[PDB]
């Protein structure tokens, strides 16, 4: 019927698909997603819009809207740098960091979902032939 | 035991490392395969750059760029279309739908030796499986 090449594919294309939607059930984009992200990870000494704009290689433009839309959202705030007071530097909120932490959500909602298509012995089974045909690739 | 989430990403991670391996022998760059195939299954239909760019699903410069690398190695031609002058129609030489033909066969192979290294049962669950959890991801 079809192709491993296609089903292969396929999956991926809706992987990534449905990982989209259930980001957008929390009202995010993906690019709001890895902004997020990336303030989580790296504000500890004070990020400017421009780092965050090198950093995920974005225009100031883009990374100025993204940034207004989720401060409305109170997800994101801004401090003025005592140092440099012609910057403000932007930080991820405390409800900002809690609902980074439950986009891990989505991965392990999609993988039981996948699981839960199946008995435990055919999982099994799957698991063990998907290593086989992974490792001729190789 | 692995997630399908990352057997499946490096089954197309590795897929796609084996395919550009094998592409090399031609030549090609995957979009330029891409470009080729369509117009063996669609030069019939009288073809234009813009077609292949909405098809392709990429910019125009970088189309007509392809298109022009292509035409340098006699593998495409055009023609003016009589019925419409603003239009140039696009296609395939002789050695053009050799080398489609050459590829064809290539990927094939790569199918055929997936579908090795499983027994006859083992392929009809795996396909089976993927059915429905491509399925299940809508």
């Amino acid at each position: 019927e079809f192709t491993y090449s296609y089903l292969f594919r396929m999956i991926s294309h809706e992987m990534k698909q449905k990982a989209d939607q259930k980001l957008e059930q929390f009202d995010i984009t993906n690019e709001q997603k890895h902004t997020l992200g990336y303030l989580y990870a790296h504000q500890q000494d004070g990020l400017t819009q421009n780092d965050i704009a090198k950093a995920l290689q974005r225009t100031g433009p883009t990374v100025s809207n993204l940034l207004r839309n989720l401060e409305r959202k109170k997800l994101i705030y801004r401090y003025v740098d005592a140092q440099d007071t012609r910057r403000k530097n932007i930080g991820l909120t405390t409800s900002g960091i809690k609902l980074v932490e439950a986009f891990t959500s989505i991965f392990d909602e999609m993988e039981q979902t996948l699981v839960s298509q199946l008995s435990e012995e055919e999982n099994e089974q799957m698991k063990a032939n998907l290593t086989k045909m992974l490792s001729s690739l190789q």
